[PDB]
């Protein structure tokens, strides 16, 4: 009924960790769930969950070679990657970035800068620049399969490394679309942001 | 806590409901044992009747809303607030007021959570280190006087800007870094309104 999922989760391991009654991979696998293939990268060595409907590999040490050996088992021409530290996405989010890419071949969730954004002088405070003009980006990315390829190929030629993949895509010279992100698919990074997380799980 | 605690809350916003109270309500009940609260309204806003809020007319911008709370403050320390931002927790106030009554001025700063990019355009565009950068958040915390001379001398040279550290940096005086609070986001958009009626149930 969808596509290509790819979900680079090989950071226990942060897939299995528990928020609200269901684990992380537990929750994108529910976000995902009408796709018609999803790829999952765990650590080496941790066992993958019994009877969910996914595909699973070892992943490598970085999130960016752990999308290189989900994508070589790619098997649809359209891919959609998502951090596995964002349960709380969507069906709107996912359909929004899915049809952004289908027309595009690439296109990425991005939320404005809701806050003061400002560099500290070690300190700090700091220097202040205008949030306006930044974004951040969030995912599931969304990309045709065969240019993700030929990013990927480029970047293991080159040495380059990138937060996302999106940032891969662009050193070929393909453009990058943007489409509106949602402030519930935050990454959960740190103690808070778990605490948080426990919260919109319930509803 | 005494301490002055100003909301500008101006520059209907302050009505907006978030489960059981209004914004103004959560900020009310976050900062309840201040000595003195000061809120700021859109002019033709009738305030509430029994908060024990002061409410005077606000600003055209948060900045001129701040300034006007400031000549009715009458303590020596001062927390500044956004409305807008409902949880925040007793541990970032106490942490807040702690800091700024060690040094004078002090925020609250998150880490930037996600990629930090540049538009190009409509397009994906320039990424910039995120680890070099923050989140400035709120309550903002200062002596009064240093507060009060900050605003006056922005008023005199036309500088606008988008909260109170800044001003006071202007000055040429330092401002100290805290640990913010992920709960302590600003309701913007519609879909913030999502996040924080889920938190307000808890």
């Amino acid at each position: 009924m969808e596509v290509s999922v790819l979900i680079p989760a090989a950071g226990g391991p942060k897939a299995f960790l528990q928020v609200g009654g269901r684990t992380l991979l537990e929750w994108t696998l529910a976000a995902f769930r009408d796709a018609a293939e999803v790829l999952v990268a765990l650590p080496p060595g941790a066992e993958p969950p019994k009877g969910l409907g996914a595909v699973f590999l070892e992943g490598g040490a970085t999130r960016q070679a752990s999308v290189a050996r989900l994508l070589e088992a790619a098997s649809l021409p359209l891919v959609l990657v998502h951090d596995v530290a964002r349960p709380f996405v969507s069906r709107g989010l996912v359909a929004r970035v899915l049809e952004a890419a289908q027309r595009s071949g690439a296109a990425v969730p991005v939320l404005p800068v809701p806050d003061t954004l400002m560099a500290p002088e070690g300190e700090a405070y700091g220097r202040v620049v205008p949030r306006e003009a930044f974004r951040l980006v969030q995912t599931p990315q969304g990309f045709f399969t065969a240019l993700l390829r030929e990013a990927h190929a480029y970047a293991r030629r080159k040495g380059l490394e990138a937060s996302d993949d999106a940032q891969l895509v662009q050193a070929l010279g393909y453009p990058v679309a943007l489409v509106e992100g949602e402030a519930t698919a935050f990454k959960i990074t740190h103690p808070q942001d778990l605490v948080l997380a426990e919260a919109l799980a319930r509803v």
